[PDB]
Formats: structure tokens, C-alpha cells, sequence
């Protein structure tokens, strides 16, 4: 209610009335691997179950067209399946078949032409069983949606005059030594507004420049770096005061995007900042120290801020206050 | 006829007399991918039995150069299979073997040198008709075109005076809680058009800048927003007013790309408006309530418009008109 | 020599005198994928024989540490693998296990402890040497490169005055109903050019601006459709007339990019267009008709140019004509 | 200390103290698959074994419930798997049924009831077992950071007033006649600064604009290319005479990224270039040679810089004589 998407990255959205439910099911494999794990491991336990008792009741069903069962202990009947007599013998079999074990106390004979195709489609689509849900357990691990735990944001947002222009910064910094291939930043503001029609938005997403036009949003990310957007003119924070501030509506919402190193895969790492997590007047505390050939981060002083001497009044009266500086 | 891609996403293109069938075949693997469900579970099914069977031929052939059927009886004939007599057995060795089921009814015996080295060819090649098989059910099963059906759009576009700018205006939505990570939206203008030199193009392609110039195209969809493109000069629909909406012959076509979260693949999701689904004077409901911490999302309401006073001049005379406000 | 690119799409570059080639073998799985099939199938089928007769021999090896040789016709003597006798009937037990099929005439018996380690070691690297080679099988299967060879492009690039800007165009379409999603297009100009400075670059690439900035160079790639390059001033081509395109000695490379729809691999279609291939005062045929509710593409027609009216002025001649027609 | 990132694309970085390491536990596959290759080969090595006996331990534990040890001699009490008599045997049965080998020496019997379970909870657990370390096995082996190995950089950074303008160049080249398909070069600059409100940045990150705006940055890389940055007055080299060059202390850092052609994966290559690698009045030597209808690049002579005549001012005062000459 106070806040749209987690500090974690979750984002408090309920998604209502869904009427359309089938479209749900009309992609099965995506539905499935957002599930949870327990949710995911019951499933794959639920199928190959499901599928080994469904082609144990053929492998029990052509013993009774044969007649393999009339004549079990009548020796020159040569089943289909030899030593296959009831029907926990019978599941038992398909579980060493389409697992492919295949231990041969029960084994198929050559008299029978039924069972024949029966090891065919039971192994050719057995296959597929097992495809379907071995790489669903395979993209569930190696989702790039889990590389966001070790993306860190700082947990304030700061503002403060950096080089004669106001600026709002935050911390973003990555807690291994491999790298986020093709690294880019972007930052929505999100806030009610009303238009000039009457027309209210709830929650609109507007742009905040963090560098977008010069290149500066694609960024390199081995050290904790300060993502910089000036207040200029085009910015939404162009006439909030320090007065404002507090008393303000909104809500940043970053985004840092980029492709995980080991993989293709391009994780997403969200965060938030909202009114009462902005600070004017404040700046980080750096963390780089050289020491010994490298430049070792103190993680510990990541979120780090102090307090600088910075002017109360909004970009937009700062650059006008500029303009009588030259009368 | 009446449309160009359909609102499911589907385009309505026969691709006609295509020449150079070779390459389709050129690239077997893309080609069989995006096949029918029914010809590729077909397919699946051909190619394993037609594998089993040659391989079956070829255990059947070592037994009539080795002459183990001519002293089939006779046991000091060490087989190379032993128990393999006949080609109904010689086929059943195979499936036991290419998958690696391996009962040991038929267990292949080391007196004979010449099948060790079938061994390894229906081995070493059985696992790449294996590969090229069980690759192919998972990336069709894993596709991220199949995505698109989660991803809503509007049923209609609508035109309203947003903030004094005339805007075109439709709404995407998202039928998930997981993310489509680097959304993007764009869309094209496509319409018959006939240019000064006679050279008249059927379906010309024309962007329309919902936003990539200030970075808006790049969209944040956990909760259904509005597209809004702003009808200024550049706009293809800078000269329409609402009396030639009706009359007009264009159809927008809306991309939705993005790449899914669980996977790095990148989604498309299409959708078009022709000019019967262009509304003027309307805009969305809102769709977003606050309820218990969390906002919800009630979909019904996704596609409901509801009219508003709007002017009926074109944006071209609504800014010379403005102009004549100032005087 | 005279073509840079084929206009298949290949280049005609060798890469010399490479002096690092460990840089080869330090990546040794791309430079394995990118090999011909004749060699994937070579070093697949190399390596798993020498990885099973590697452990056949070490299955020879426990026998004769462990004296089963010695006493082999003893049977009080019960060997670390039963049935194992000779060296090709070790060798044979390792596909046996290491394939996992396990046929269970030479199985292995646990009075033997060593062996039960060798269980584990075959086993366990047994399962990444398929990886490695199984895995190594399907990229090269699925691999986006072969998706252009149905990405046809137009055998020559046309220059007609469309719509007053002289506009150098060619065409492009994709052969099947599948997307390209994230379609992309952008062009090199390649050409020899010699600096004020005496610093004479042989083939120095040059961008071409077919809709970089509009956001006209994202393409929507269901019908064929023309990619227009307005020669503007900015262009290369802004001094080129008609008396001159016979006598330059430049090269289009145009590549079109774009992700796969089956899967999330990026394809590239390279084509070139040298200074034969570009015409003058010619423009495309239309390919489109339309026919039972569905626009029919023949492609028959997709490379036809004919020949129309066209100024033979350069672009630098035709805006400074058109300025003199203002006067 | 003297270097940021190595010439290889290392990164002298070390990641301090940080606290919450239940992040790198908390996405187990991302932190498992940048390991070494002995912490990965161990670690995979670790988990079969300690799968297989923990199973072994249950097929034990099986036969004391239902006292199969109790009559093993005793003919009549078949037991749940045959021939399963110490946990020697216990450990062995379970390789042979995880890994799916079933040799059926110990072959489990249908009389018992409870070991049937614990066949699927094997084997429906083990083949997500092998699925967690098979697709990691892959993952580690078809990474993207490995193919950087093949692309080159220019030792050295040349500047020399390319056309008039004052330009700073560096070589780039791709070892192999496989492409990177949508390879795109960034630059940053990194250099301590400090701003006029006394916040003093350690290492500073700033664009060059090797083609951004242009769409220069996006580079065709069949040859290697001389990327050049003009030093114009965005620049951060706008105020660098060749007095100040070898008393700076800045470092460029170069980012060749685009995706891995035989796959989807986008590869980064990292090179940098510190102020004693900057080169006034140097250019590059040429490498491609025209023979037998092929240009062959000379890759001997890829790093090979040589001498040329330039003015020792910067570009600031390069321009401003330029305008004292129009006077
Ligand atoms: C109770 C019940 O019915 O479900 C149990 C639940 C199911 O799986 P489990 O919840 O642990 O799985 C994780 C959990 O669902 C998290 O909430 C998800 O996001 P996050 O963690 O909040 O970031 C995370 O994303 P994803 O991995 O699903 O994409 C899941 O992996 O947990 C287990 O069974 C242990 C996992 C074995
Ligand atoms: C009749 C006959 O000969 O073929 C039957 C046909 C084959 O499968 P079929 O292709 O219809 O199954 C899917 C269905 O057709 C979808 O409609 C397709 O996408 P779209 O909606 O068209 O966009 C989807 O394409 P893809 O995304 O799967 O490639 C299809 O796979 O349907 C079945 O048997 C159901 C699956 C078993
Ligand atoms: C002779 C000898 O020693 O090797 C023969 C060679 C090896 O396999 P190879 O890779 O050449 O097989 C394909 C064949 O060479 C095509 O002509 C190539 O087309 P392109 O021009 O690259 O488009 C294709 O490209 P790519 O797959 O290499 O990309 C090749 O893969 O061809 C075969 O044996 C057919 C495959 C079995
Ligand atoms: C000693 C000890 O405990 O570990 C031994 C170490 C483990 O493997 P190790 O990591 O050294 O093997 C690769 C090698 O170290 C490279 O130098 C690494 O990249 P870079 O050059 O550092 O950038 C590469 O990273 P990745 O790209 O593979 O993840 C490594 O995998 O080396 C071996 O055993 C060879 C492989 C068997
Ligand atoms: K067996
Ligand atoms: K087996
Ligand atoms: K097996």
C-alpha cells in the first residue's frame, strides 16, 4: 500500500480477475517452472508415476489377450513378458523399461508381437516424459531471476550538489567477482497524477534520465558504483523543494538489467526507494581502499551515508538563483 | 484481407511461391522445430524405429557372415548375440540396446570382433539421434512464443487529449506475477501509400514513437499501464481529424518484445487495431485498487472505455488553433 | 579480391599468421562447435572410445592386482567382475557400464573392493564426458546461424527518387511464416579511403543510416519489405552521381540481425552489395497481392527491378537544384 | 594498484566483507558454476556418492524391516532385492539402479511391497540429481567468457589527428573466422576526480564516445578495425596536450561485447589501457593483404604502432589555432 515493488524486488501486486484461465494452460511449460519447488517436485513426481502405471496396465493388458495369465504355470506359453505375473509385477516392469534399468529377471520375449510396439511407444514417448520434465527442472535451476540475491542496491537514495548541478544518487554494487555482461540501469518514477482532462492515473511510470542519452546507463559493474541523474529540467524532481520532500506522493523504482556471465540469461534486479528513503543534504561513504596491488571494497560501509553541507531550495530555483548570480 | 496481422498475433501471409526449397532443408533443425505437434511427435516416432531397424538389419547381417543361424542349434557356435535367432529378435536386440535398456536375455559375447564394433556405432550414434531428438522436443516445448498468450492487449485503442497533447493511447497487460524482463513496446503504422514518382507500396511500414526517443519505450509491466503515443508533427496521424477515422485505411501494429524470466529466450507478443477499433473521445477505466497492503488488479475492467468530451479537430489544427489562442 | 562479403553471406577473409594458437585449445568447446560435422563426428566418435578402453584397461588392471587371472578357472576365486576373462571382454565391459547398459553377463561382484570405486570414477566421468560431447551435438544442431538461409535478400540495391529525397534501397524478406523477432537492420559501407594525414585505411566501414535514429531500423520482418536509406547529406553516397557509380570502388555490407523465434539464439544474415549491384533509376517490383483474405507474397518477384524515370545529378546536385528552383 | 583491470580483462578488484553470505546460497547454481574446475569436478564427484550410499543406506534398512538378513540362507524369505546381502552389496545396488545400469545380479523381487517406492523415489530424485549436475557440467563448459580468449585487443592506444580531427584509436581484432554476431564497443574512461563540494570519487567511471550516436558502436568484426574515438569537446581527453599524457592517471577500459555466434550467450572481452600506453603521433600499421582473391590479415603485425607527424598541443587549443586561422 505505502510502497509498490519490495526493497527485496517483489512487487505488491495482486492480479485480480483472471477470466481467461485457460490461457494459463495454453503454455503449460512457463506456468509450470514459476511454480514453487515443492509445487515442481510433486509434479515430476506425479507424471512419471502416472506414466509408468499407465503402460503397466498395457504391459498387464496384453498378458490377458495372450492369455499369459491362463497359462502361467503351463511352461510352453512363452509370455510376452516372461516372469511378469501380476500387476505389481507388471508396474514393476515398465519402471526397469522406461527408466531404462532393464534388470531382466522380468524380460520380453520374441514369441509375443504385440509387447513389441508397447517397448516402442512406451521408450519413444517415455523419452519425451522424461524431456519435458528433466529440462523443466534444468531452466528452474539455472534462472537467471536468482542472480538478483547478489546484485545489491544501497538502501537510501541520496541527494546532494554534485559539481554545481543537483543530483540524485543511489548505490548499486555487485557482490561476486564475475562479472554482469551488457549491465544497463534504468529508473522509473512512479506516482499518481491527475491530467488537465481529469483523467487519473493511479500509478504512472515516468522516465528518470540516469544517463540513457550519453551512453551512461550501460555500466560496468565490478566495483560499487553511485548511479547519478541530474535534476535538470526534463527531470521530475525539477521543482521539489526540501520541503517537499517529506511531504511528497512517489516512489523511484530501479531497475538494473543485464545478461548473468555464465549463462545467456539476463537477470532483472529491481528496488525501490520511496519519499521517506530519499535524503537530501546527504552523500555516500566511499568504499574503495588500495591495499596491496588491489582496490578491496569494504561492503560493510555500502550503504554508508553522511550528512554535506547542501542548499534547501529545488533545481528549479537553484538555476534561476544562478541567473541573478550573473544579473 | 480486412486485416493484416490478427489479434491474436497471427499474420494473415501466404508466403507464396517459394523457389529454393533446398533451404528448408538447408536448416533441418529450425525447420522441424516449428512444425505441428502431430509431425513432430511423428517424426520423433519415425526416426527411432527407422534407427533400431537399420541397426537390426545389421545385427541380423553379422550373424549370416559369422554363420551362427547355420549352427543355431549346434552350441559350440559361440554367437556374437547369443540368443538372437531370428529378425524379430535381431530388432528387439537393438531397442535394447540404442536405448540402453540392455535386459541380458540377448547379451552380445566377446568371441566375436566384429559386432564390439557395432556396439560402438549404434552407441556413439545413438546418443546423438538421441541428441538431435530429445533437443528438439525441449526447445519446442520451451519456446518463448507460447509467452505471447499471457501478454493482454487491449481490445481497442482510444485517442483523448492527455495533458493538452493529443495522444493515441492502448493498454498492455501482463496475466502474471513473474516479470517480462527488458520489455519493450513499439509499434508500426502500416498503410497503402503512393509516393510522388508513381511507386505505389502496398503495406508501407511506419514507425510511430510510443517512446524510444525519451526512453519510454522501455516498459515496466507488473500492473497494466497505457501506451500513450503523442500525436505531434512527426506522428503519421498528425492530419486526421475525426471525421476521416472512420474513412481511413491504416491498421497499427503493436510488438510487445521482452524476454521471459524463467528463461533468457525473448518473447514477441503481437497485437493490431484497424481503423473500426480506433476510438476517438475515449479513454481507459482504471483498473488498479488498493486493497490490504497489496493493489489489485481487477482484469475485467482491462479493456472497458468509457467517452469523454474531447475536440473532433485534427491535431494539426488543434495546435494552429492553440496558436490563434495566443494571437 | 574484388567482393569483401560473399553475397552468401560468407567472407572473404583468412586470418593469417595467428601466432597464440594455445588461444584456440584455452576455449576449446566454441572452437570445437564451429568445426565441420565431418570432425564433430570424428572427435565424438574418438572420444568415447578412447574413454572406454581407457577404462577397460583399468578393468583389465584389478584383475591382475587382484589375481583373478591367476585363477580364473578356480571358481572359489570370485572375481571383481564375473565372466571377465580377456582384455576384449574388459574392454566390452566398460561400454556395457559406462553407456549404462549393463547386460549383466560380466557383472560385477562385491567381494572386490577396488572395483567399487572404478564404479564410481567411470561412472562419474562417464557422465560429463557425454556431456561435454552430447551437449557439444546439440548447439551445433541449434545453432542460429544456419536461420539464414531463409533470410533472402535482394540480389541487387536499387536508387530511385522516392518521394523528392533520392533514396538508395534494397530488399529483404524471410522465407518462412516464423518471426523474427527483434529484427534488426543495419549497413556498413566499406571502402578504401586515404586521410589527410598520409593514414591510408584499406577497407574502412562506414555506417549507412537506414533508420538508426527514428527507430526505423527495428524491422517487422513477416512480408518482404524494402529498406529504404534516404541519401542525405550525413550519407556516403551524398556526392555520388550517375557518371560515378560505375567508377567507385565501394561495397554496401548490410546485416540484418535478429533473434530466432523457436528459441532465444541471435541469427545474422550478412549480404553485400558492390558497385555493379547498385542501379540507378530503378526501383523494386511489388510483390504482395492479395487474395482470399490473405496477402499472397510471390516471391518469384522479389529480386525484379524495372527501370524508371530518375535524375542522374548526384544528391549534393539535386538540393542545391531545388535550391535554385526557390531562387 | 597501478591497474584496474588487467590486459587480459581481469579485474583487480577483491570483494571485502561481505556479511549476508546466505546471498551466494541463496541462487546455489550461479555460485556452483563460477567455481574452479576442481571444486566443480569435486563437488560433483561429492553429491553421487553421497546419493548413492544414502539410497544404500534405505535398500539396507529395507531388509531389517522386513528381516530379509534374518533368513538370508533361508531360502523361502525372497527378499525385496535378491542377492542383496551386506551393505557392500547394499551400496552396489544402488549405482546400479541410479544411474540406471541394473545389472540384475541383486534384482528387486515383487514380494516386497516397500522397496517399489523407494524405486521411484530413486529414481524420480536421482534423474533431478543428474539434472542439476549434468546441465552444470554444460553450463560451465559452453560459457560465453571463455570466448573472449579469441579476441584480441591492441596492446597499445594510439592518438594521431585523423581528417583534421584529433582522434584516439585502439585495434581490435577477431582470431577467428566465426563470427560475433551483434558485437558492439563501449569505452569508459576511470580516473579519481573530485567534485567542487569536496566529494572526492576513487575511480570514477566516464563515457568515450567510440559511436554511440551514430550507431558507429555497433561493429562489424570479420577484420581487424581501428576503433576511434574523436576528441572533441564532450571528450574527456578535450584539455589533454601531450605534455600532461605521461603524467596523467586516468586508464580507458574497453568493452567489446556481443553474442557468441555458434550459440545465444554474449561473450565480454575487457581490455584496458593506461596512461603508459597512450601513444602521441603513432598510428597503426595495416594488416590486410590482397592475395589470390582473398584478403589475408597479417596478424604478426596487429599490434605493430608506428611514428607519424602530429601537433603536441591538445584538441582544445587544436580547434581554437584552427579559429585564429579563419582570423
Ligand atoms: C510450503 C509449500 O507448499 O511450498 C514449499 C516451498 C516450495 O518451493 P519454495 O517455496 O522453497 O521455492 C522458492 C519459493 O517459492 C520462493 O518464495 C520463490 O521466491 P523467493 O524465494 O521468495 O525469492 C523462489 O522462486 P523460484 O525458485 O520458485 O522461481 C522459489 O524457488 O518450499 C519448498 O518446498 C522448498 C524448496 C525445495
Ligand atoms: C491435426 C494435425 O495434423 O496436427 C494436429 C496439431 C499438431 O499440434 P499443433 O501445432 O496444432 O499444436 C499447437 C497449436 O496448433 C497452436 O495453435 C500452435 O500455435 P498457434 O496457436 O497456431 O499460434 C502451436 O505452435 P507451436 O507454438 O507449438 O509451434 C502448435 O504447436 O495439433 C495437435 O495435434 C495438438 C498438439 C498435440
Ligand atoms: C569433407 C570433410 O572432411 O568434411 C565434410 C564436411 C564436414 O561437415 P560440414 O560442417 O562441412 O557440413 C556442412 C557442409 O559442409 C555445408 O556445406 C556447410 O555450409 P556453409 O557453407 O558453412 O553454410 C555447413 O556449415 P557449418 O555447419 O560448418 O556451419 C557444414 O556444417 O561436410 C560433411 O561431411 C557434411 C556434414 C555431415
Ligand atoms: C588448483 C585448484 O584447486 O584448482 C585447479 C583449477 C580448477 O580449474 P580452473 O578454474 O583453474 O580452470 C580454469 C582456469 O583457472 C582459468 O584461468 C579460469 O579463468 P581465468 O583464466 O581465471 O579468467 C577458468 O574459469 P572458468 O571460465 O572455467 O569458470 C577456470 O575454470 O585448475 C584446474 O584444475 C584446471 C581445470 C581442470
Ligand atoms: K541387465
Ligand atoms: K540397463
Ligand atoms: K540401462
Amino acid at each position: 500500500i505505502q510502497r509498490y515493488v519490495r526493497k527485496d524486488g517483489k512487487c505488491n501486486v495482486h492480479h485480480g480477475n483472471v477470466r481467461e484461465t485457460y490461457r494459463y494452460l495454453t503454455d503449460i511449460f512457463t506456468t509450470l517452472v514459476d511454480l514453487k519447488w515443492r509445487f515442481n517436485l510433486l509434479i515430476f513426481v506425479m507424471v512419471y508415476t502416472v506414466t509408468w502405471l499407465f503402460f503397466g496396465m498395457i504391459w498387464w493388458l496384453i498378458a490377458y489377450i495372450r492369455g499369459d495369465m491362463d497359462h502361467i504355470e503351463d511352461p510352453s506359453w512363452t509370455p510376452c513378458v516372461t516372469n511378469l505375473n501380476g500387476f505389481v509385477s507388471a508396474f514393476l516392469f515398465s519402471i526397469e523399461t522406461e527408466t531404462t534399468i532393464g534388470y531382466g529377471y522380468r524380460v520380453i520375449t520374441d514369441k509375443c508381437p504385440e509387447g513389441i510396439i508397447l517397448l516402442l511407444i512406451q521408450s519413444v514417448l517415455g523419452s519425451i516424459v522424461n524431456a519435458f520434465m528433466v529440462g523443466c527442472m534444468f531452466v528452474k535451476i539455472s534462472q537467471p531471476k536468482k542472480r538478483a540475491e547478489t546484485l545489491v542496491f544501497s538502501t537510501h537514495a541520496v541527494i546532494s550538489m554534485r559539481d554545481g548541478k543537483l543530483c540524485l544518487m543511489f548505490r548499486v554494487g555487485d557482490l561476486r567477482n564475475s562479472h554482469i555482461v551488457e549491465a544497463s540501469i534504468r529508473a522509473k518514477l512512479i506516482k499518481s497524477k491527475q491530467t488537465s482532462e481529469g483523467e487519473f492515473i493511479p500509478l504512472n511510470q515516468t522516465d528518470i534520465n540516469v544517463g540513457y542519452y550519453t551512453g551512461d546507463d550501460r555500466l560496468f559493474l565490478v566495483s560499487p558504483l553511485i548511479i547519478s541523474h541530474e535534476i535538470n529540467q526534463q527531470s521530475p524532481f525539477w521543482e521539489i523543494s526540501k520541503a517537499q520532500l517529506p511531504k511528497e506522493e512517489l516512489e523511484i523504482v530501479v531497475i538494473l538489467e543485464g545478461m548473468v556471465e555464465a549463462t545467456g540469461m539476463t537477470c532483472q534486479a529491481r528496488s525501490s526507494y520511496i519519499t521517506s528513503e530519499i535524503l537530501w543534504g546527504y552523500r555516500f561513504t566511499p568504499v574503495l581502499t588500495l591495499e596491496d596491488g588491489f582496490y578491496e571494497v569494504d561492503y560493510n560501509s555500502f550503504h554508508e551515508t553522511y550528512e554535506t553541507s547542501t542548499p534547501s531550495l529545488s533545481a528549479k530555483e537553484l538555476a534561476e538563483l544562478a541567473n541573478r548570480a550573473e544579473s
